[PDB]
């Protein structure tokens, strides 16, 4: 903890948390999300993505568009604050992203833009 | 026929159809709503609400919070495009709108405001 | 219609419907099933399997490990019904079965074996 | 804690874990639910409800159609181990069972009745 939360996406399309906190004296907030799952990446892939509630739907559908080869995001899309990669089974990824590309009072969601995820793999993500 | 089509929600939170593709030539366009279940409205309703994809979360969210008095839709929203009445179990309703109200390029959702159905009942309509 | 039924399975891991009604007036059923979405077998593949409720979790764990080039299905599983094959995006697939082989008063349910689709692909079918 | 778990149920139809490991050493296990959203129990009821995975579907499907007053579950359900009432905003319910009722080897579920929430409310129980 402190500036970093780690989360697991896994074979049944679920993240394990629904919320996130980012502590306002963070400069930086790193995402540690691990696939604790048995099904590879073309099967059950996972990635975090984060954007403001309101953009989270055009982002998920570009993203399904772009397709496989592009982890399922649309190349230098601008909604999207900060993102893993795609993982499978037994990997690991991070992300770091500054704090200061956060307002307080905006809402946040983080989800999984792999085709069909989003609908159970999202929550909100918030500054305290 | 052409300028129009026949939806479903029903018990199981679900729409029959995630793509709408409304035909450039169409003066009018006509949703037919149904819910072919048993449950009724209180528990189970359903509406098909049209939005721009970056409003669709502002209008779910003022949806929620005005009541299934207000079929769960703000009054006079501006960001709906078109709507149906909230139906429960063997009820029906229509909606008819002008397509001039939509263009080419933008990216529209239709979804269920009834609360928490939108994670799963939603799909894209476009004017092709 | 009646003794036949058109099910599709799409790119967000959904069916257009989740209930059918097999008339007892019918001696065999059709299902024709197709996939009009973009992505590959390997990735959003569909199937449409039946067995009673009790016995779909059973089908759907040991499909989950037979893998792809089973068709997500275990060889010979004695508790499927009938099934198609999986199929992906612009495939389709049909299967006829006797309708003596289902009985009045036993629930049924259809649904699809490829990894974590059942939990929204899947509905009731009924001997009525 | 020790032979027992917090678990909530939110707005959003997502319950706060998705996996429950219960020690062999507790003779009894306490699961406390509570809603900590501001829906109402018509709108987004949440209950706890623990089968086998073999048993859910028949569970969830039977619970459907014993309706509001029944807490949409069928009552003295030969199936359903362990289960607290239906609970709605600021509510708050608790169940303890032996846990002698679970086998080792056997695949339990956990999960939520309210119509259409299961597909979204549902996780693992575990015996080690
Ligand atoms: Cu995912
Ligand atoms: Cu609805
Ligand atoms: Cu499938
Ligand atoms: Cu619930």
């Amino acid at each position: 903890a402190e500036c970093s939360v780690d989360i697991q996406g896994n074979d049944q399309m679920q993240f394990n948390t629904n919320a996130i906190t980012v502590d306002k004296s963070c400069k930086q907030f790193t995402v540690n999300l691990s696939h604790p799952g048995n099904l590879p990446k073309n099967v059950m892939g996972h990635n975090w993505v984060l954007s403001t509630a309101a953009d989270m739907q055009g982002v998920v559908t570009d993203g399904m568009a772009s397709g496989l080869d592009k982890d399922y995001l649309k190349p230098d899309d601008s909604r999207v604050i900060a993102h893993t990669k795609l993982i499978g089974s037994g990997e690991k990824d991070s992300v770091t992203f500054d704090v200061s590309k956060l307002k307080e009072g905006e809402q946040y969601m983080f989800f999984c833009t792999f085709p069909g995820h989003s609908a159970l793999m999202k929550g909100t993500l918030t500054l305290k």
